[PDB]
């Protein structure tokens, strides 16, 4: 069972609830960044910055970011240091984030899924172990020092 | 109407780069190369994701596009660029969507989820589908944009 951190504007936040209530019949414990009712205008960014900042200031956890699209959540969750947010479409999108980006976070788009579809998603993303993979290794600290540098690095040729 | 396109891929992205090259070309856009420049089936998506950023945020008016297996370590590494905003482009809606509600200059496409047709169509809609300038999707892109200035979480409600 994994700590899982939730966040979600409007447009995400009826998936959000049923994703919680997911979570917790399936052993895990979500906790809910927002939003905490529906409010038809409120801004994903604050949700997801700080869903992804629990997350990866939490060892081990994972986290979620809903929206309508989960296009704009994953880009505010992916200006969080450190933070790796895939935008997870399928089962297999969800579960190459962990085994190859060893994404702590995906973006869902809940105008884009079925309940199930959604749950099904979820579900491959907390299962699916990273490989630990050396070339996906690489490419994870090769992006990190970029993060902390913004020395852009060679391209080969 | 016609763009200036960044594109940069790995190998997993390769062929469908060279395509999609093509494919602008023949639809009177301006493609620019980022690499990689040939297949190498060993090779690092990071810095060809961060050079087709880059020099897409430093030319106003411009859009990229990442590729690779999944396309999602792809933006996630076009994210970590300062003023980047990089969607993963998953259908001719999410495509269209990155535009009219995100602004994102860049969407990534995963080579290994799409037939060409398919890839293309998400292109045509990328290059193609205006921002919207709506006040409520400024005022979240201003949001975020202060969080990528400072780091400093902003409050949610
Ligand atoms: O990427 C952003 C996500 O799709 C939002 O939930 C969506 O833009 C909200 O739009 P609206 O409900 O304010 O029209
Ligand atoms: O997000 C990363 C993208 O999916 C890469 O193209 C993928 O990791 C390449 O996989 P492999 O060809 O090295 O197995």
């Amino acid at each position: 069972g994994m700590r899982v951190y939730l966040g979600a504007d409007h447009a995400g936040y009826e998936l959000k609830q049923r994703i919680i209530e997911h979570l917790k019949q399936t052993g895990h414990e979500p906790i809910d960044c927002g939003a905490l009712r529906y409010d038809a205008d409120d801004d994903y960014p604050a949700f997801c910055i700080a869903a992804a900042t629990r997350t990866v200031a939490d060892p081990g956890s994972l986290g979620i970011v809903l929206g309508g699209s989960g296009n704009g959540e994953q880009i505010a969750a992916n200006k969080v240091p450190g933070a790796r947010c895939a935008l997870a479409w399928s089962v297999q999108t969800a579960a190459l984030a962990r085994e190859h980006n060893n994404a702590q976070l995906i973006g869902i788009g809940g105008r884009m899924h079925t309940v199930a579809e959604a749950l099904a998603i979820v579900d491959a993303f907390v299962t699916t172990p990273w490989s630990k993979a050396q070339r996906h290794q690489r490419r994870i600290d090769i992006l990190a020092e970029y993060e902390r540098t913004h020395e852009a690095p060679p391209v080969p040729g």
